[PDB]
Parts: C-alpha cells; sequence; structure tokens
C-alpha cells in the first residue's frame, strides 16, 4: 500500500497507494482517495509529534499522496502500543473486547512476513541484534507517541485503541520514528458508538472504508476531504 | 476556605466554606454555594483517582460541604504540576502565557505562609526531612494524578493548566494524596475560549466566580448545581 522510491542516500519518497490488502493479500481492493487520506493523515500526525519534540523521518510533502522522508537504517520491528483490548490481545489476556487498560501495553513483533510477524521479547530482540538500551529508548518513544496521539484524538471523540510504529537509525545514530501513521496502522473507534474508523472496516466488511477514513480526516481538520 | 475538625486519631472532617481569599487575605469575599461546589468537585476528583488506584485521604461525604478524610502526617509541601505556561512559570521560563509544555513540569514549594511558600528543590527537601525516595514517589504520584485529571477534563473541553497537590503519610507509612482538588487549587481553562473557570476569576476580577465553578460542575456531571 506504499511505494518507497529512493531520492538519494539521505532521502526517499514514500508514496501512498489506493490499494487495500488484508490476510496476507488473500483479500484485496482499491479505494479511490485512500492513498491521499493516508498520506495527509501521516503528515498531520508526524507534524503533531515533531511539535512535541519526537524525532520522525518526516521531511516534507511532494504531492497529495507523496511524502519526502529521511532514509533510515530500520529496526526489524513492528512496535504495537495498546490502550484498549482489541484483536489479538483477546488471545493473550483474559479480558473482553473494549476493556480499558490501566496502563498502555507495548508489544514487540519481529518484522518478517515469512514467520507472519511473530511476537518477541527483549531476549529475542538481542538475538536480532537490538541492544536492551535501544529497546528501552524505542518503548519510551512509543509510549510518548501514544500519549500525544491518544490525547489529541480523544478531544475529537476518537479512541486510540491500539497502533503500530516502526523505527530506524539516522546518520547521527539517533532513533527516529518512521513508516506511516494512518487508519491502516491504527485502530480508531468513535468515542460514543465504538464503531471502527480504520482498516478493520475493510478487514471485516463492517462498512464503507473511504467513508470511515474521511470521518477521521474531517474530525481532525474540520474540513471535508477534496484534493 | 476549609475547616479541619478532628473526629479522632484516624479521621477528620474537611468542611468547605463559602469564603474566598486572595493575596494573603488582603482580598476577600464570600460566594454562596462555593463550598458546596468545591466539596463536590473534590469528591468527584478523589473518587476518579481512587478508581485508578491512587491512594487518597477521601473516606466519605458527611453533608454537601463536608468530607470525611483520613488523618495524615502531612509533608510540608505544595506540589505543583503544570501542563501549560501560566502565572509564576512566566517568571521562570522565556515562554508566553498559554504555551503548551512538551512534558508536565513538577515544582516543589515549601508550605510556609511566613516565607510565602518559596520554591525548593530536592536538596532543600532533604533539609526539611524528606528523603529523595519519598520525593521521587511524590512526583511519580503527582504525574499520574496529572495525566488522569488532564485527560478526563480534556474530553469535556477543559484544559488542566496547572494544579497544586498536597500529600501525607498514613498509619502504614504509605504516601497518600490529601487536601482538596477544586477550582480553588487548579487552573482550568475553557478549551475553545481559553477563559478561566477557576479561582483566577476572583483573583483578577475576570468574571463571575460561582458562574465559572458551576460551569466546571455542569460539564463534569451533566447536571446544573
Ligand atoms: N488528610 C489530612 N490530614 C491532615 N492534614 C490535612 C489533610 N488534608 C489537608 N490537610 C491540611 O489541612 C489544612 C486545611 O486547608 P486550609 O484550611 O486551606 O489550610 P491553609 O489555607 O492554611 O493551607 C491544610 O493546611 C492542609 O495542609
Ligand atoms: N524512513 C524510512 N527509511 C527506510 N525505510 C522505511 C522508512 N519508513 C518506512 N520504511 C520501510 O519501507 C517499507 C514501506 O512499507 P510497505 O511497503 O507498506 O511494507 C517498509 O518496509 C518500512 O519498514
Amino acid at each position: 500500500a506504499k511505494k518507497m522510491i529512493p531520492i538519494d542516500d539521505d532521502k526517499l519518497i514514500m508514496e501512498f497507494k489506493d490499494d487495500a490488502t488484508a490476510f496476507d493479500g488473500t483479500k484485496k481492493a482499491r479505494f479511490k482517495g485512500k492513498g491521499w487520506l493516508n498520506a495527509q493523515l501521516s503528515v498531520i500526525f508526524f507534524k503533531l509529534l515533531e511539535e512535541h519534540g519526537i524525532k520522525t523521518h518526516f521531511i516534507g510533502v511532494a504531492g497529495g499522496n507523496r511524502l519526502i522522508v529521511e532514509k533510515l537504517d530500520m529496526y526489524p520491528l513492528e512496535v504495537v502500543v495498546r490502550n484498549v483490548v482489541a484483536g489479538s490481545l483477546k488471545k493473550r489476556l483474559p479480558l473482553p473486547e473494549g476493556y480499558e487498560l490501566p496502563e498502555p501495553i507495548v508489544e514487540l513483533y519481529y518484522k518478517n512476513d515469512e514467520l507472519h510477524d511473530p511476537m518477541i521479547n527483549y531476549y529475542h530482540a538481542k538475538v536480532l541484534g537490538i541492544s536492551l538500551d535501544e529497546i528501552k529508548k524505542i518503548e519510551e518513544i512509543a509510549l510518548k507517541v501514544n500519549e500525544i496521539l491518544k490525547d489529541y484524538l480523544a478531544k475529537k471523540g476518537i479512541i486510540l485503541v491500539d497502533f503500530k510504529l516502526e523505527f530506524g537509525k539516522d546518520k547521527n545514530g539517533d532513533i527516529v520514528l518512521a513508516d506511516e501513521i494512518s487508519p491502516d496502522t491504527c485502530r480508531f473507534w468513535d468515542a460514543k458508538t465504538k464503531r471502527s474508523l480504520d482498516k478493520d472496516v475493510f478487514r471485516f466488511d463492517k462498512g464503507d472504508l473511504i467513508e470511515a477514513y474521511k470521518e477521521i480526516y474531517e474530525r481532525i481538520t474540520g474540513e471535508k476531504p477534496e484534493f
């Protein structure tokens, strides 16, 4: 759903596509405007985080669905932060869907399609070449990011249920937030209704995807999406 | 503005008055219903915090403006947590009123009327007989309380600008949140207008006090006082 095009050694173009993919590509569709919405939401979120002093790969915009980002030495991780019990966490704790967690949970996943992104702990992370110090920093950033995104979205009647983050190392060796932040990579629920406003709408055919993603955009910006 | 009446060695009654006092009692008034509103908002906030596992001195209600609280060995501190630049923080950092801080700031004040509650640091606190361990616990609780209060109020279009907390030691030696939590001891701003919904309205004659405190209450409860 994204294309990474290298500009040079320092920079690349992240292009968001209108393709939607779930269940290892066994379920696929295209939603006109999805790429635009995801790019624009990523811009909003990355700028918000940078305002709080979070280091992100975001450099600038190069068209409706194209971000310019700094090239990173990526950690082989998908880092998940969870505020509310949903999806696979039901398989892990004896708690019902929608349960509000007393504190956020950080889960580490080894980014590997072949192994279907298995959950790992700090010991596995060391084997993958990631020091305890780096992990500690990664989780600390992830929790900060969580608190900012959660609070921002709560004021707009959106529950940040959970979300996935990726990180890499820049030239200086600092840990930098990467990839995207969009309804493809977060679970958003409406505060009142608890309806999904995210990719789960596509995964489980619970409604209209473009409609859900526009809802998010409109609530954040106050403007209906055009282009 | 409060009267503490001992029940026994374990408990006391915190009675909220209608008296308002600012600038070392050089500015004083009375607002009918103020005590009731402060008592009730304190109840709401203490219960909200206990729901999250914060240990507080709150035991129960004994009338509209009376709380039953557990008696504590008090730390000689006023602990201030700040999310948004206001008041005296403008005197300390090169930042404008209303500036949103990247992270909350915790300030320690030695509770002493004579010295006009001076700011202190961890070294001063040790002199006052407070260990670095206790200070760390206090600030950790204070930051926890901050996050819960701030998030709760934000959902209701209220900015928790800053607020003052006090702590004491119970019989077990645990650190327990005490005093009150109300528009007397917090800075609340309306999210949209940025108007004060707290004691600042009385301090600087920026509007109707009872009106501002009722606003807070109504937004929280959904009911008019
Ligand atoms: N649980 C408690 N146990 C003992 N003392 C307390 C407790 N809660 C509050 N206090 C103290 O009781 C006093 C009541 O507040 P107030 O009358 O406004 O006093 P002041 O204006 O002198 O700070 C405060 O000095 C506060 O430190
Ligand atoms: N700033 C960055 N530098 C290098 N790689 C990145 C950056 N941001 C994201 N990536 C990776 O680029 C790929 C684009 O994601 P996708 O094509 O959706 O799998 C993913 O493998 C990301 O981990």
